[PDB]
């Protein structure tokens, strides 16, 4: 698995709070990052997973943990989605667009048959190291509370080596 | 270029008139087909390049021509789009979603560095042989008026050789 | 990721209830199997992870779920470990020894520079399709309760498609 | 396709207004250039596709656009041709001879099985970046009228971005 | 050299006495053939060489010897040339067009830099065997009388082996 | 065979008298080393081979010989075994853990289909040259005394060239 | 190592009891064989090893063990060697000549820079499986007694799986 | 063909006027050289070709033209042949022996299945550029007079470009 | 060396007593053949080697031995040489022309930088097996008598195995 | 063939006059050398060839020619062979042992399926250039007289270019 590997550089357009920004691997340096991949915007799956994460975003920011949602949709497309479903509107974190699929493949998370990302979550430490990975098949939901638990523990071991 | 080639096989999801269908190379069928590629849904140029084609779509069945718009967004993404712009609401032809980019690359029409299709239009005759090609950079619109041009008598030469 | 792939073949020896047995992919066919990897036996990191899973074993067996713990240690070491830690003594599921590291490499779960497996968990359905993956660096525990959640969830989707 | 690429270097002989010159990629110059490809000289469709372009040539310097017709015949062959058809006599732009087919293949525009160029027209801006492409099978003529189309404001977007 | 090798198959369009025909390698079977390559039609070199051959064409036909002029020009192009210079008008033999260069390269006679054939003459016997080759640089003329001399001698040895 | 070759570099974790150590080829320079391989800790075979070596360890240390027992188990596993067993508690020499098999593989001594080392012993001189190799299938024990003999000889020839 | 492997096929000439014979792998089947390699005949770096083995030879023989000495010399050289030394003269088991080095390479026991075999001993059971290997540098003698031991041990385990 | 290429390097022994000498490409530099290949010495085909060339030797020397006959025979055989046939005795030019066939293979003039040179003639200018090639099957003689014609012709063009 | 190998197939043109013949390996089957190589015809070295062979040819033909002289010249050239020379006019055996060098190259006997054969002689038995090879630099003549001796021996051993 | 080539470098052990020595290519420089290969010592397919060469040895010696016999046996085997046969006992030139077969392969003179050298003789001039080669199958003896002849002939041509 990619556990304990360094994420590789990337440059994508993303959507974060009414504006279009650019995220690259430098921006993740010095920070804790959570990459939340999902297959696609505007799908009939209830977006609860992206929103569930939104709910913990204030505590995540408080812990110095940044968040990035990712789909092979364009960033233009994330916006429409953010401003259309009330649940999706709770997102204040960056919503990265990866239409080239480059980011998704960097994390070896592509459903190569469908051109969409698998439902995977990655926890990356300040050094660019992947410290926790979770991937699930369509229908198996990710509970943001457990992600958070891993994250505090992850942060802890960096600080208390034993 | 692909002028005069037989189109290659494909299976993409698409949206047509309220709910979702499949398109394959055979659905093109013994008909004249128009593949109208465009970069992406929801961007800010309002694209009724697409809408003009829609306006002229009724007249496009004319001849037994199907019109297929194509972008690297998903079909989920195209509908959401048919519902946001009234100008886009005008579309009665198939909006094909090509998330894997395979359809786009079949027509050698991918902006590989962006993961989006280029502004290219293709005219395909009933045995699937491409009879006309037009490609432009963004900002240079395509007129359906004589996109309609001239399918022509492409018609004719094909039914009155020379 | 290995998501949605069918697991590969293996034949390994294991300690399960006081006895040495052999395990193969065939023993998993038709059942839900959970493959729980860990670095090594007799280490000083507490097997709270393994015992927690054992506590829920009564419960995994109800859903028709098999549990296989895996380390690059021998089944012999597993027999020994099962007799020294009271937390480990509780294990009623199979402890697979993968001294050749082949089973571990099957799930691409090897730390090659150490010769030990990563803290990885896999949920495999009766058709041998991996439906869930969870991997963590040491110090970042895997929550057994949450594991159970995913499995029940995995089971629904499987009996009630979308 | 070649949409948006930098043209590759070339040196071909050509005919212009009574006697023979050289064209290289640099003669394109900080100007808008039009490469008008056609199959061959002296065939029997009378081609004033070429002549229309000639008719509209005066207006084509307009903007500082050069017009270059291209076929796999030699420059010797193009002149003989300027002298046989009064309609062809109308041409004041460069008729490039491309016997080696290198110019044609630079624009990926060769009918490899015939050794003739396809009916393709290309618009190149002053730094040599292709901004527009149109290709058709024989029998489907190209209208200079809006070949002139729209060079456009290709002009504009380039001098008024977006 | 290609002396004593069998010519390889080909299919070109050619011009012979007011009409457009097709020549292939089958047509040369059972006959003596002379392939007279030249660089290009409508050049400022005096076409005396093609015409000089015309002068001996009646005797060549009388001896069962066919003739083929060849250039990378199209056959359309040979016509214009045949009906424009009084010297070129003497040709009653086929004037093959090889715009793909395939024939010329079959005889390894291409000026690869210029896309034109070298000034070479080939004598091919009824079995497809090359029996006499002559190639010269621009400006060195081929005297048809000597070609004829070689040809009778060539025909003779086939008949009188010694 | 590997006879008369220089041992290759290695870095392994090990157990030696209650503590974890690192062992590398550099740790062998200038000394006589015995690399004592065995399949695995905690198996059902009685460990007389390891123990027999321990019995002669004192005497080997006088001759300036280091002993490294080696299996593909981890050092963690050696810790456990060293406490749990009878005879192994007698072990005061280094127990090297080779989970990656590189040490074992260095000596061409891996049972690849098993992921375990063969029952093999090697005598290595101060320059890292292997002077004696002994390998046997299970049930055929290695005699520590014969090992010592060979070692004495190895040291002799080495200190008195050409006889 | 070649431990626990089946010997590869061979066809060699040999000196046996005043006579020249052919030996092949088919000739080892069903028997316990000891392949005793040595550098060369007529060295006189001590030929104690060949002679020592000769002394334990019928004890080896009616444990049902055959002994084959092997060097890269010819069988011709072996009879000659057998006729000059009272110690070598004592050898009554087969002395295989391996001029091509094929047997030696079979047991991967060749010193390539010298063109001679190493001081290696191999024990092969009736199934052609190598159960024991002993290799030493020149000067480090091989103990016949320890060989005998190993062979008996090998035979036991082989007839009594689980002790 | 080898037309217009610079000849390759060679060092061969030869018979020239009663003496054995060595010949290299350097001995040709700055001169017009004619390389006359033939199958073999002492054959029964009459060297009328060689003697005819000798008759014109007086004359080749006037134009500053060197003559080198070449066969895969040795210079030794050439000495012998020069003394047996009165027609051959006339040879005052160099008879190069190419026993290794390398010189012959340089001009790609070898009949590989026979180990002999083809009846080939080459005209090389002072800069080492081959300006004329004539090759024939046996029985088809090369005309020396015609050779001379080409050489004079070759010389003009060289002193009066186009 | 090519000693004890089967000659490879060949087809060459040749001169033999005024006529042109083809010679192939098939023409050698069942006979003893001597392939006598030399650099070239018409050179400045006196041809005693070819002539010496001719002198013994009669006698070789009684022993059932065929002689093929070989150079990379053509058969045409051999014709010439056979008439022009002294001693070569004495030649009644086949003079093979090898302009392509395949025969010469068959016997590994080509001076590649010269395009000529080395002064080499080969004795080949009825089964196409080379039994004797002799090669010398210029100035060191090959003695036909010694050739005969060798041939007699070759025939002997061949008709009376194992002495 | 290797005719007219320079010998490749070598370092071998040998038996010489009751003593063991080293011979290398540097030891042939400036002298005429005869490399006399033979299958093996102690065969007794006739050792006439080695003895015959010994008889012509000082005639060879004060033409300034050195003689080196070569077999794939060891030098050890050669002294032994030199002590048993009155005919071999007569050899006073160096007997090179080539256990590795390197010298033999240098002269491309090895019988690979047997591990022994062929009956080949080579003449090397002071510049290390092979001027003469003679190879024969077993049973076809090599004539010492003809060797001597060739050597004198070789030396002449070498000192008198053009005769
Ligand atoms: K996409
Ligand atoms: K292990
Ligand atoms: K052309
Ligand atoms: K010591
Ligand atoms: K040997
Ligand atoms: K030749
Ligand atoms: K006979
Ligand atoms: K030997």
């Amino acid at each position: 698995s990619l556990i304990n590997t360094k994420i590789k550089p990337f440059k994508n357009q993303a959507f974060k709070n009414g504006e279009f920004i650019e995220v690259t691997e430098k921006d993740t340096e010095g920070r804790w990052s959570v990459f939340f991949f999902y297959p696609a915007d505007f799908t009939f799956v209830c977006p609860t997973e992206l929103g569930d994460v939104a709910d913990h975003y204030e505590e995540l920011q408080k812990l110095g943990v940044d968040v990035y949602s990712v789909s092979t949709d364009t960033h233009f497309t994330h916006k429409a989605f953010h401003s259309s479903s009330e649940t999706i509107a709770k997102i204040k974190y960056a919503m990265i667009g990866d239409p080239t699929g480059a980011l998704t493949r960097n994390f070896d998370n592509m459903r190569e048959d469908e051109g969409l990302a698998d439902r995977a979550t990655f926890v990356v430490d300040p050094q660019g190291i992947i410290q926790a990975i979770e991937v699930t098949a369509e229908g198996i939901g990710r509970d943001a509370s457990d992600l958070l638990r891993k994250i505090k523990a992850a942060q802890y071991v960096a600080a208390h080596p034993g």
